C-alpha cells in the first residue's frame, strides 16, 4: 500500500491513483504576495460548543481524532464556504526534524507540523458522497511552529503511548478542539484536494495565517509513533507529509491585507 517512504512515496501515489497529477491538488505553496486580498470573503465561523470527539486512531499513516457527525454539533461555515460543513476528524502531518512536517508551505518556509480539522458539507449527507463533490468538504489547516507548549494539545499527547502502532484505538470522549485553535482566523483559501490517497479533488482549503506554538516535548511524543503494525519491523511516524504540488491554472485568495 502506500505511504512516504522510497519505494511507496508520493511520487508514486499517481500509479494507483492518477488523479494525483491533476489539475487541483494539495498541498500548495503559498506565495503572500501573489495571494488576492479579497475584501468580499467573510470571516470564518468555528462552531465546536457542543463538538462531541468519540476516539483516536492510529490509521497508519497519521493519527486522528474522530467526532459525532450525526448532527450539527461541530460545524464550519461563512468564509469562502456556501453552506454548514460538520466536524468529522482532525489529524496532523509532521517531521522527522522541525525544519520540515507542514503540507502547506508559506514563502517556502515549511513548518514542523501541520494540523488538519476535516469537515464535509451537510448537503451531501455523508462524507463518501462528498468526497465525489467539488464543493464537498472544508479542511482548516493550522500550522504548528516549536516553542511554547500548547496546553490544549496535552490531553492527546499523553494517550499517543496507546496507539502507537498501526490500527490501535482508545475512546477519547470530551476533547474540546477550541484549545487547538490561534488568535487569529485570517486565512487564505483555495480549491484542492484531499492529501492523502485517494487525492479526490473535493477540497476547499482554508489554512490559517497565524501558526500555533507547541513543544518539543510534544512534537517527540508525536515522533515516537509508528508507521507499522505491532510485530513488524519499527518505523518511525516521521515525515507524513506530501510536498508541494503545482498550483496551475488557481488563485490563492486572502481574507486579510
Ligand atoms: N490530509 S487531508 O486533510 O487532506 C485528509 C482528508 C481525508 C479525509 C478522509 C476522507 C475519506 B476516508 B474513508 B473513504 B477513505 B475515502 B472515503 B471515506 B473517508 B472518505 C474518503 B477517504
Ligand atoms: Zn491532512
Amino acid at each position: 500500500h502506500w505511504g512516504y517512504g522510497k519505494h511507496n512515496g508520493p511520487e508514486h501515489w499517481h500509479k494507483d491513483f492518477p488523479i494525483a497529477k491533476g489539475e487541483r491538488q494539495s498541498p500548495v505553496d503559498i506565495d503572500t504576495h501573489t495571494a488576492k486580498y479579497d475584501p468580499s470573503l467573510k470571516p470564518l465561523s468555528v462552531s465546536y460548543d457542543q463538538a462531541t470527539s468519540l476516539r483516536i486512531l492510529n490509521n497508519g499513516h497519521s493519527f486522528q481524532v474522530t467526532f459525532d457527525d450525526s448532527q450539527d454539533k461541530a460545524v464550519l461555515k461563512g468564509g469562502p464556504l456556501d453552506g454548514t460543513y460538520r466536524l468529522l476528524q482532525f489529524h496532523f502531518h509532521w517531521g522527522s526534524l522541525d525544519g520540515q512536517g507542514s503540507e502547506h508551505t508559506v514563502d517556502k518556509k515549511k513548518y514542523a507540523a501541520e494540523l488538519h480539522l476535516v469537515h464535509w458539507n451537510t448537503k451531501y449527507g455523508d462524507v463518501g458522497k462528498a468526497v465525489q463533490q467539488p464543493d464537498g468538504l472544508a479542511v482548516l489547516g493550522i500550522f504548528l511552529k516549536v516553542g511554547s507548549a500548547k496546553p490544549g494539545l496535552q490531553k492527546v499527547v499523553d494517550v499517543l503511548d496507546s496507539i502507537k502502532t498501526e490500527g490501535k484505538s482508545a475512546d477519547f470522549t470530551n476533547f474540546d478542539p477550541r484549545g487547538l485553535l490561534p488568535e487569529s482566523l485570517d486565512y487564505w483559501t483555495y480549491p484542492g484536494s484531499l492529501t492523502t490517497p485517494p487525492l479526490a479533488e473535493c477540497v476547499t482549503w482554508i489554512v490559517l495565517k497565524e501558526p500555533i506554538s507547541v513543544s518539543s516535548e510534544q512534537v517527540l511524543k508525536f515522533r515516537k509513533l509508528n508507521f507499522n503494525g505491532e510485530g513488524e519491523p519499527e518505523e518511525l511516524m516521521v515525515d507524513n507529509w506530501r510536498p508541494a504540488q503545482p498550483l496551475k491554472n488557481r488563485q490563492i485568495k486572502a481574507s486579510f491585507k
